[PDB]
């Protein structure tokens, strides 16, 4: 029965928004009182009929901010850098720019003051416009004052962590955060031998979509990873105190709220909510405005403990795909739905709403 009420429980909430959002396949996987489960639906591949399991690869977009934030998380740890450092302390090729006057805090929350969604298409993934792009740039507004949520923002966070740990983001990545972490189907890169496990995206006509390269891609939008891999990072942020003692840090540096912003309040990384919370204001807080205006803050007095009655989740779109992640810290619950179609965030959140309330 509670097996068949489970599958009851997610198939009532996937099933109707799988449809409705013309999704050829989804992935759900849930932590429940410290046990997984998975859901798995449709086609990873229409065209060859593959269907999807918990390990077929997805790219996550915008989750991946959430890995880029715990390496950013090891660094504090491991006091390589500090969050109220000045940005061009860690780049050289900054110095004498207006990232002189910008903190690392700034940049991985998206104060920054007006670093825009995404680089302008004439910068391409090269490391002398990627530094010219950030030499020439001035803020809009002061520092610390609107949130504009902005790849080049929490990309070059990212990129500077790494430069503080003396090595390349890319291969932090690869050779110490996915394994610190238990993740063996997690990657930056997909390696030929897993790319038998790589879901196809589709767009508008069900075009083919997979993510190609662009500047600081790996920072801001890189991940491929399967649902029962990004349970297991939800895992670890559930339970940072089973990790060793430096992960544990990283991972607590990424629940550590600064501002708000309506409902929201934003950690690195991850954007916490009160739970409860209605459905429609959960959707408010992941709604297009919140990606694309800039918001006054409200910053608070110290920094909060994202935990206990909270609802912590990330958003992640690539042209293909459509990821969502949410948990909540003082209920040991996890939810991870992973789709090939970038479908509305508010769709997204539905599916999720559905299966947190079930339980
Ligand atoms: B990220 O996924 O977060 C995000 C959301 C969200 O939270 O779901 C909504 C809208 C935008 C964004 C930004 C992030 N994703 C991307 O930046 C998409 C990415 C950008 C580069 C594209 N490549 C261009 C082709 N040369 C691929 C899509």
């Amino acid at each position: 029965a509670p097996a068949d009420r489970l599958k009851a429980l997610v198939d009532a909430a996937v099933q109707p928004v799988m449809k409705a959002n013309d999704i050829p396949g989804l992935a759900v996987a849930i932590s429940l009182k410290g046990e997984p489960h998975y859901f798995s639906y449709g086609l990873a591949s229409k065209e060859d009929g593959r269907r999807v399991t918990p390990e077929t690869l997805f790219e996550i977009g915008s989750v991946s901010k959430t890995f880029t934030a715990t390496l950013a998380g090891y660094a504090l740890a491991q006091d390589k850098m500090r969050l109220d450092d000045r940005a061009s302390q860690h780049w050289p090729a900054l110095q004498g720019s207006r990232f002189d006057g910008i903190s690392l805090l700034d940049l991985a929350t998206y104060t920054a003051g007006g670093l825009p969604l995404q680089f302008p298409d004439s910068v391409q993934k090269d490391q002398a416009q990627i530094r010219d792009y950030y030499r020439q740039w001035q803020p809009t507004y002061a520092p610390g004052s609107q949130r504009l949520y902005s790849n080049p923002s929490i990309g070059l966070f990212g990129y500077l962590a790494a430069r503080s740990l003396g090595q390349p983001f890319e291969r932090l990545m690869e050779q110490q955060v996915f394994p610190a972490l238990g993740l063996e189907q997690t990657h930056l890169d997909v390696p030929e031998a897993a790319l038998a496990q790589y879901a196809q995206g589709y767009g508008k006509d069900d075009r083919p979509l997979r993510v190609g390269p662009g500047p600081l891609d790996a920072e801001g939008y890189g991940v491929k990873t399967s649902a029962a891999d990004l349970l297991r990072f939800v895992d670890a942020n559930l339970h940072p105190e089973r990790l060793d003692r430096p992960w544990a840090q990283a991972l607590d540096a990424t629940h550590r709220g600064y501002y708000k912003v309506g409902d929201m309040t934003q950690g690195l990384g991850w954007e916490a909510y009160d739970w409860p919370i209605s459905l429609k204001r959960l959707q408010a807080g992941n709604s297009t405005p919140m990606a694309l205006q800039p918001h006054r803050i409200a910053r608070l007095p110290a920094p909060q403990a994202l935990e206990g009655q909270r609802l912590l989740n990330k958003t992640g779109s690539t042209n293909g795909f459509g990821a969502y992640v949410a948990f909540v810290p003082g209920r040991d619950l996890g939810l991870v739905i992973l789709a090939n179609r970038n479908y509305p965030n508010a769709e997204r959140v539905k599916i999720a709403y559905a299966i947190l309330s079930g339980l």
